[PDB]
């Protein structure tokens, strides 16, 4: 192949069309489907795949008991053909661990998995199916990364990683990879106070990462990365439309340079947005408290305008159904003259919200932009929890 | 590859030989087989595949309960290697939705899935494995399409779609795609009064679609499409041999220009015919009332002669067994100097005819033409419903 | 590719080494393994595959009940990667039917399946994955063919087919195929009185088929086919070592030109031999009455010497275990200067010999020649029938 | 491809990073996973695969009963994509038997399986997927080989095999293969007193095999092989750090030229080391008595210095968990200027240590060297044996 260069702008988006849905929990009620969480999608020149962190057991298996827990030696990053549900028979092991990112540079895939004990974790960086670089924890407190795809440009693939408290100031770094080797590392700079779980996309030779502040803000940090110069800046999303969970009600003015506090009971969830002037879209859970529902809001100049509000709206998952993490991806190899925004929603089933079962797992739904004004309906998980009792 | 051009005539057919049978319900009694309905086949230069609309569950799974229902967020168009039964392990997700068509232009496959709410559904058109076009509902009442393969000629792949009432006049359009993009759209014209579920095939640079009139006629509408001029005409199958279900008795004279009414209790079923002067074959269910049995009748000049009758007869599924939808396909890439007709029959098991189970699904049988005079037997589903009680 | 020509002689064989074993019944006690019978193997330039006639159900499925029966619309020829057990997930459907043969001509595979009712069955001949020729029953009584591989030479692949009584004179024909088209058909001629289930191999531009006389002989018929001249002759295997089942004791003299009668209670079983002068090997069941045990006997000049006996002996399946059909195959594309003989044994389990279960199925073992004098042990099926009760 | 030449030295190793983990026993509690033991890994130019000896049954199947037994006609060497668990659906049968080795020469894979009765076993040597050579037992007492990968150089792939007593002097040979054909055979020479189960790796045009003395020594034999001259020498690992199991306490001085006796109750376990001057690493079970736990010890000049001790430690499996066999492999086709050491640990579950179940099987974990000083945690099997009772 040839290296991906982010030469195209973003496509105009007026609504979202269905891309894929795996129905993994419905199917997994009776087929051999593995337990997962923290899914995402990532494309390459030959097609798009689903990704997630396995828990090393099937959904109906006795080892599904206790899968609310996030980190163990039995987790792995696995990928599979888009739309299928993940089984022990159709999944490729990308790397071993409990926090991950992956992206394709046009020639080969880079996958990163972090594993080990909380006080001394390590990333193993794979390129082209081999391991090539290892990175020790720098702060001794749950070294962790994006939980969705990275983005490459001219062979440089920046990745955002954090080590340190989840509830206080941490140590975040931007690592610039080439063939899975470190070309440059930067300490986080700018106004973002805390960085977790960045959802990133590229357009017009720049990468934007929309992340989770788990310490203070209900507004999301935004890291802007120049992959050719290998530099970054950070701020908060300016818009008054708040998109973390938990969050307070939308205030009259957002904040660019500082967190907006508030919300109960949880400090954060992975999410995303596409920031392109008038062509800007913010995703968020419908509930301001819980990971329930999911909606897309078109918010012109969300990135720069503190009073920017929504001019259009699409419900992706109604508020009577559980959502979860969400993130950005793009098919950078599509036959279009612009890069078309896509996103996924993790549809979490089981604990803590559904305590009648002993497990936690998820299914996936993914959508991409349309220039049309399409009708829509809810793409919820669809499984009956009673069937699992 | 190279673009398919429909340069060949149809082959002479004197009987039908067995092509494939998946035995899906027998196998699915104990293996992990997904619930489907609305199956078909479609070929490409490398081989032929089975296609159908999944229900997002396995046959033995608890979520099989309730699958009589036609439209949900859990359905998708899936394809698999011809002859296998469809499982979560061997199926490719073509697109997401509850009404579909698919065809190959010699270079790439186009697959179309319609999804969303009845009052605001949308088609997503995929080409080469990517989404390329979206079409919103134009009449706000269950946007829907062929449920068997489309046909391509010189890169133009016409598709018949309907939006509007199932029991009254609707809005049908002929959409001419190239690389999944719309080149032309036409409103239905001609004598056909209602168009559903067209079964199409190509020969000598023309495409014929034999459809289902769900409003009035027990004779089938025929849409004739010229793919290079991107124009069409429509009328009814002239023959007194009536081939919808339900239908009345075959009258003394058919009708070319109007529906022949009658039949109880059902308004229609998807079906097909091959219309080629003396070399013409009509399929229909054996029962005039119910989707039971299936027979092929050789009816010379069926397309044009209101007094045409059967000169030969093959029972495909005996009338002590359930059939279902039926449709046309051809392997346009065969090593023959003519295009040989093929068809499938959907073998529906479970509800509503078999109410001892909670689910509805099917298996598939497919046959192609022979110039020989072959013996034959019934190719029914073969599952024992008592085993599922 | 390039056409296979039978330019090499047979390899010297002094003992037999293990090639493959699928353990299908053992595995199928808990995994999704399909019920089969009449297995065989066949190679192509890329590798060797296993083949068999499916019954359209898994072994543990309720539809395994009644699989003692030989002919149904639910049977298919399937192939899979050598050594795996056949499941709904790893098997390729070659053609649909209840009697089959298949061979690769160096460029593409020809597969033939016969289906239909006993009085009007038909063969469908596939080449390169596509059906190309159909053959109607010529005698109205179970048209049937080899149940192991055919052999090709310079693009010509002869096949032996029989139509007519199983217990009286029948009508056998040798059909010479090219790209699955009939180039020539001959009626059986020579001294063989009844021909079933031929096991064929090629060497030095000639093909030999060792068959089953189900009418009279306990000695096996041998059809010698010249593929370039498209002619054949037939006789009986001359040796006194009788190799049908059931059979009487080996007499002081065999017969070349007529059947040796005797044996109780069964009229025949599919089997094979390699006939190469001093380098000749005969397979047979160990039991003279039942399909129990399996042994190889080196019988120099078996083909021509009525007094030939065994000079060496290898037990393949001990006589405390069930065997079944057996047949010849060769990897004609190996990197050797001679063609090495291989064979398989079908290890039949269930009915009629094991009536505590409701099903009949088999596993497979395959071996090839060695010039070494290797040690050996029994390669019996290995499943515990008590586990299935 | 091109022949692999061992032109590179070993990479510097200061700690070990996780490469793969299949979690086979956790998954196999409910999915169709085959029972195995004696696993390893081996790479080729396209990637790395897991290998092991199947027992011809699934873990949950009733035929899992009795799998503590090591040799049967139902075992085979199978391979699968690294990281997946082994099922009947994702495994390639390499050859049939109960002792194996496999390695890739840059062009094709050589796989060797031994089968047959204890007094008359035979090796079948496969190359490029075909059988090419057979080797009869030379001493009539359990002909057996490495149970981990061989190593190739310039098309020569030496393999160590033993025939004879497990508890007294045996007859070991070094067999030099090229395209699976024997180029040279040597009787074992040098100071090693008993050789089993060698773990081999290549560097700087030489091969080192670290084996198991089952007769006398708790120190491990080391065979040094020159693949281009096709010669070898043998001695013992000099270091006082003893790495067989069972073993006594580490003494003040090791022994180069003789076994160190002692230890209770078991005579040996397969193991490995990387011997590269200062860059030397030894693995062993943590327990001196039992196959429990696993640790890596960096022991400079372990190969030459009888007083060499550990300068660094990493626990791979804690001593509250079962281990098993362990062995060396390297991705010789990696994009590095050195060959990086890797190893696996077999994690044995069930009998004899866990007698609440009727079966014996394992999962696998594999790690490779890092120049970093990484943190670490235990990579134990992770299955709950209570779930299987
Ligand atoms: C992207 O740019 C790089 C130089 O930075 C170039 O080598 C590569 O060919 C480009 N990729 C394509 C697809 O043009
Ligand atoms: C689930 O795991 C918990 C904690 O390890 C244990 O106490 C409980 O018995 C398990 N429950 C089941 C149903 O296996
Ligand atoms: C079919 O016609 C198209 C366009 O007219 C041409 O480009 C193509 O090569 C033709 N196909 C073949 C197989 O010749
Ligand atoms: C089937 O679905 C109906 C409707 O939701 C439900 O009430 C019923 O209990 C279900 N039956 C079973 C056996 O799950
Ligand atoms: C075999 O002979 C055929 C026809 O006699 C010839 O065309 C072909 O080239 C030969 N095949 C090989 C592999 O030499
Ligand atoms: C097996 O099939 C026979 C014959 O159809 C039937 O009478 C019997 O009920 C079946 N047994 C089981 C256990 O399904
Ligand atoms: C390894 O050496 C062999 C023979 O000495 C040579 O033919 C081969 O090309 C070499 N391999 C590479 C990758 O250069
Ligand atoms: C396990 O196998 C043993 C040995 O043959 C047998 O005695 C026992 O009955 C078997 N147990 C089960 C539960 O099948
Ligand atoms: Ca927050
Ligand atoms: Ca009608
Ligand atoms: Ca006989
Ligand atoms: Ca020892």
């Amino acid at each position: 192949g040839h290296l991906l260069n982010l030469t195209k702008p973003l496509c105009e988006v007026n609504s979202w069309h269905i891309l894929s849905k795996d129905n993994a929990i419905r199917i997994g009620e009776d087929a051999h489907i593995i337990v997962t969480r923290e899914p995402y999608l990532s494309c390459d020149p030959q097609g798009c795949r689903m990704f997630a962190l396995s828990q090393g057991t099937t959904l109906r298996g006795k080892h599904a008991n206790g899968t609310i827990h996030d980190r163990s030696p039995f987790r792995a990053l696995v990928s599979w053909e888009m739309g299928q549900a993940p089984s022990p028979y159709n999944t490729r092991v990308e790397c071993i661990g409990w926090s991950s990112t992956s992206c394709h540079d046009g020639i080969s895939r880079m996958s990163i998995c972090i594993s080990g004990p909380n006080n001394n974790a390590s990333a193993v960086v794979w390129y082209g199916g081999r391991p090539v670089t290892e990175i020790p924890s720098w702060a001794g407190n749950i070294l962790r990364t994006q939980e969705s795809e990275c983005v490459c440009h001219g062979g440089i693939c920046p990745v955002v990683m954090t080590d340190g408290p989840a509830n206080n100031r941490a140590e975040t770094k931007i690592i610039y990879f080439k063939e899975g080797k470190i070309k440059k590392i930067e300490e986080l700079k700018g106004d973002a106070q805390h960085i977790e779980e960045c959802s990133c996309y590229g357009a017009s030779e720049m990468i934007k990462c929309i992340c989770r502040d788990n310490w203070k803000g209900a507004n999301r940090p935004v890291i802007t990365i120049d992959p050719e110069m290998m530099t970054h800046t950070s701020k908060y999303l300016c818009s008054k439309i708040l998109t973390d969970t938990s969050r307070p009600n939308d205030p009259t003015n957002g904040k660019c340079e500082a967190p907006i506090t508030g919300g109960s009971p949880d400090p954060g969830v992975k999410g995303f947005a596409f920031l392109d002037g008038e062509n800007s879209w913010l995703g968020r859970t419908i509930s301001k408290d819980s990971r329930s529902g999911y909606e897309m809001l078109k918010v012109p100049n969300a990135e720069t305008d503190t009073q920017s509000g929504a001019i259009s709206h699409q419900i992706i998952v109604n508020n009577q159904n559980w959502s979860g993490y969400s993130g950005a991806f793009i098919d950078y190899w599509a036959n279009k003259e612009c890069f078309n925004p896509c996103f996924y929603v993790e549809l979490i089933r089981g604990r803590p919200k559904e305590s009648s079962v002993l497990w936690t797992s998820n299914s996936i739904v993914a959508l991409c932009g349309s220039k049309e004004r399409l009708g829509s309906w809810s793409w919820h998980d669809g499984a009956e929890i009673i069937y699992f009792k």
